[PDB]
Protein backbone atom coordinates (compact mmCIF):
# COMPACT_ATOMS: atom_id res chain seq x y z
CA UNK A 1 0.00 0.00 0.00
CA UNK A 2 1.11 3.51 -0.59
CA UNK A 3 0.96 6.11 1.69
CA UNK A 4 1.73 9.51 0.72
CA UNK A 5 2.03 13.22 2.17
CA UNK A 6 0.74 16.14 -0.03
CA UNK A 7 0.61 19.74 0.72
CA UNK A 8 -1.49 22.64 -0.89
CA UNK A 9 -2.35 26.27 -0.96
CA UNK A 10 1.35 26.81 0.24
CA UNK A 11 1.06 24.58 2.98
CA UNK A 12 -2.13 25.42 4.77
CA UNK A 13 -4.16 22.27 4.33
CA UNK A 14 -1.59 19.31 4.79
CA UNK A 15 -2.93 15.64 4.06
CA UNK A 16 -2.08 11.91 3.84
CA UNK A 17 -3.31 10.38 1.06
CA UNK A 18 -4.09 6.17 1.13
CA UNK A 19 -6.19 4.08 -0.44
CA UNK A 20 -8.18 0.64 1.52
CA UNK A 21 -10.70 -1.78 0.52
CA UNK A 22 -13.23 0.22 3.67
CA UNK A 23 -12.76 3.67 2.47
CA UNK A 24 -11.81 3.65 -1.23
CA UNK A 25 -9.14 6.37 -2.11
CA UNK A 26 -9.16 8.69 0.56
CA UNK A 27 -7.04 11.13 2.49
CA UNK A 28 -6.88 12.10 5.90
CA UNK A 29 -5.71 16.00 6.53
CA UNK A 30 -5.52 19.08 8.59
CA UNK A 31 -6.46 22.65 7.54
CA UNK A 32 -5.86 25.78 9.22
CA UNK A 33 -7.33 29.21 9.67
CA UNK A 34 -8.52 30.67 5.82
CA UNK A 35 -10.83 30.61 3.32
CA UNK A 36 -10.01 27.91 0.33
CA UNK A 37 -11.41 26.52 -3.20
CA UNK A 38 -11.43 22.76 -3.87
CA UNK A 39 -12.20 21.35 -7.22
CA UNK A 40 -13.74 17.52 -7.01
CA UNK A 41 -13.15 15.14 -9.91
CA UNK A 42 -14.84 11.99 -8.25
CA UNK A 43 -17.55 13.24 -5.83
CA UNK A 44 -16.28 13.61 -2.25
CA UNK A 45 -17.32 12.38 1.00
CA UNK A 46 -16.27 14.56 3.88
CA UNK A 47 -15.73 14.35 7.35
CA UNK A 48 -14.94 16.42 10.05
CA UNK A 49 -12.81 14.70 12.48
CA UNK A 50 -11.89 17.61 15.06
CA UNK A 51 -12.77 21.57 14.97
CA UNK A 52 -15.15 23.16 11.95
CA UNK A 53 -16.00 24.05 8.60
CA UNK A 54 -18.03 26.91 7.55
CA UNK A 55 -19.05 24.66 3.87
CA UNK A 56 -20.35 26.45 0.53
CA UNK A 57 -21.90 23.99 -1.94
CA UNK A 58 -22.54 24.34 -5.27
CA UNK A 59 -26.11 23.45 -5.83
CA UNK A 60 -27.12 25.37 -2.51
CA UNK A 61 -27.47 28.90 -1.80
CA UNK A 62 -26.22 28.58 2.12
CA UNK A 63 -23.14 28.01 3.88
CA UNK A 64 -23.68 25.48 6.80
CA UNK A 65 -21.30 25.00 9.74
CA UNK A 66 -20.15 21.59 10.48
CA UNK A 67 -18.49 20.71 13.40
CA UNK A 68 -16.69 17.34 14.48
CA UNK A 69 -18.54 14.45 13.64
CA UNK A 70 -20.32 15.47 10.49
CA UNK A 71 -20.23 14.24 7.31
CA UNK A 72 -21.05 16.36 4.15
CA UNK A 73 -21.12 15.24 0.20
CA UNK A 74 -19.80 17.05 -2.48
CA UNK A 75 -20.75 16.51 -6.41
CA UNK A 76 -18.18 15.12 -8.43
CA UNK A 77 -16.76 17.90 -11.47
CA UNK A 78 -17.46 20.73 -8.82
CA UNK A 79 -16.42 23.12 -7.01
CA UNK A 80 -16.62 23.81 -3.32
CA UNK A 81 -15.55 26.42 -0.85
CA UNK A 82 -14.55 26.25 2.87
CA UNK A 83 -13.70 28.65 5.53
CA UNK A 84 -11.85 27.18 8.70
CA UNK A 85 -11.17 29.03 11.81
CA UNK A 86 -9.07 26.85 14.32
CA UNK A 87 -7.15 24.04 12.87
CA UNK A 88 -9.59 21.40 11.60
CA UNK A 89 -8.43 17.95 10.70
CA UNK A 90 -10.78 15.69 8.05
CA UNK A 91 -11.58 12.41 6.44
CA UNK A 92 -11.89 12.65 2.27
CA UNK A 93 -13.28 9.84 0.22
CA UNK A 94 -12.94 10.04 -3.51
CA UNK A 95 -15.97 8.00 -4.47
CA UNK B 1 -0.73 27.64 13.33
CA UNK B 2 2.11 25.05 12.95
CA UNK B 3 1.07 21.75 10.30
CA UNK B 4 3.95 19.49 9.95
CA UNK B 5 4.36 16.11 7.90
CA UNK B 6 6.00 13.85 9.74
CA UNK B 7 7.29 9.88 8.72
CA UNK B 8 7.98 6.62 10.93
CA UNK B 9 9.12 3.25 10.65
CA UNK B 10 10.66 3.69 6.80
CA UNK B 11 7.63 5.30 5.39
CA UNK B 12 4.77 2.97 6.64
CA UNK B 13 3.75 5.64 9.06
CA UNK B 14 2.60 8.75 8.15
CA UNK B 15 0.79 11.64 9.56
CA UNK B 16 0.31 15.49 9.86
CA UNK B 17 0.97 17.13 13.86
CA UNK B 18 -1.06 20.06 14.97
CA UNK B 19 -2.20 21.65 17.91
CA UNK B 20 -5.96 23.16 18.19
CA UNK B 21 -8.40 24.53 21.08
CA UNK B 22 -10.42 21.73 20.74
CA UNK B 23 -7.65 18.98 20.29
CA UNK B 24 -4.82 20.11 22.39
CA UNK B 25 -1.77 18.74 20.04
CA UNK B 26 -3.08 16.02 17.84
CA UNK B 27 -1.89 13.75 14.35
CA UNK B 28 -3.82 12.58 12.07
CA UNK B 29 -2.65 9.61 10.18
CA UNK B 30 -2.40 6.40 7.87
CA UNK B 31 -0.95 2.90 8.86
CA UNK B 32 -0.18 0.14 6.39
CA UNK B 33 0.52 -3.66 7.26
CA UNK B 34 2.65 -4.03 9.43
CA UNK B 35 3.46 -4.80 13.29
CA UNK B 36 4.53 -1.36 15.61
CA UNK B 37 6.11 -0.79 18.34
CA UNK B 38 5.64 2.60 20.22
CA UNK B 39 6.44 5.11 22.94
CA UNK B 40 4.52 7.07 24.50
CA UNK B 41 5.32 10.79 26.47
CA UNK B 42 2.16 12.29 27.50
CA UNK B 43 -0.84 10.05 27.53
CA UNK B 44 -2.71 9.57 24.55
CA UNK B 45 -5.65 8.98 22.90
CA UNK B 46 -6.26 7.07 19.76
CA UNK B 47 -9.42 7.11 17.43
CA UNK B 48 -9.50 4.63 14.82
CA UNK B 49 -10.96 6.58 11.61
CA UNK B 50 -10.68 4.29 8.88
CA UNK B 51 -9.60 0.66 8.95
CA UNK B 52 -8.15 -1.52 12.11
CA UNK B 53 -6.22 -1.62 14.48
CA UNK B 54 -5.29 -4.86 16.75
CA UNK B 55 -4.02 -3.12 20.14
CA UNK B 56 -1.85 -4.15 22.94
CA UNK B 57 -1.68 -2.26 26.31
CA UNK B 58 0.97 -2.61 28.47
CA UNK B 59 -1.52 -2.89 32.08
CA UNK B 60 -3.59 -5.62 30.32
CA UNK B 61 -2.68 -8.70 28.97
CA UNK B 62 -5.11 -9.33 25.84
CA UNK B 63 -4.90 -7.86 22.11
CA UNK B 64 -8.04 -6.52 21.26
CA UNK B 65 -9.63 -5.66 17.84
CA UNK B 66 -10.40 -1.98 17.65
CA UNK B 67 -12.29 -1.17 14.35
CA UNK B 68 -12.79 2.44 12.93
CA UNK B 69 -15.32 4.83 15.49
CA UNK B 70 -13.41 3.42 18.45
CA UNK B 71 -11.12 4.39 20.99
CA UNK B 72 -8.66 3.44 22.97
CA UNK B 73 -6.31 5.36 25.79
CA UNK B 74 -2.34 4.73 25.66
CA UNK B 75 -1.28 5.53 29.62
CA UNK B 76 1.68 8.31 29.53
CA UNK B 77 6.14 7.30 29.81
CA UNK B 78 4.62 3.50 28.20
CA UNK B 79 5.32 1.47 25.23
CA UNK B 80 1.86 -0.36 23.15
CA UNK B 81 1.91 -2.68 20.08
CA UNK B 82 0.08 -2.66 17.02
CA UNK B 83 -0.82 -4.85 14.40
CA UNK B 84 -2.12 -3.16 11.19
CA UNK B 85 -4.04 -5.08 8.05
CA UNK B 86 -5.58 -2.71 5.55
CA UNK B 87 -4.32 0.78 5.70
CA UNK B 88 -5.66 2.35 9.11
CA UNK B 89 -6.19 6.04 9.39
CA UNK B 90 -6.21 7.75 13.50
CA UNK B 91 -6.21 10.55 15.29
CA UNK B 92 -3.88 10.86 17.95
CA UNK B 93 -4.39 13.16 20.92
CA UNK B 94 -1.17 13.83 23.34
CA UNK B 95 -3.29 14.41 26.55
Amino acid sequence: SMLQSNEYFSGKVKSIGFSSSSTGRASVGVMVEGEYTFSTAEPEEMTVISGALNVLLPDATDWQVYEAGSVFNVPGHSEFHLQVAEPTSYLCRYL
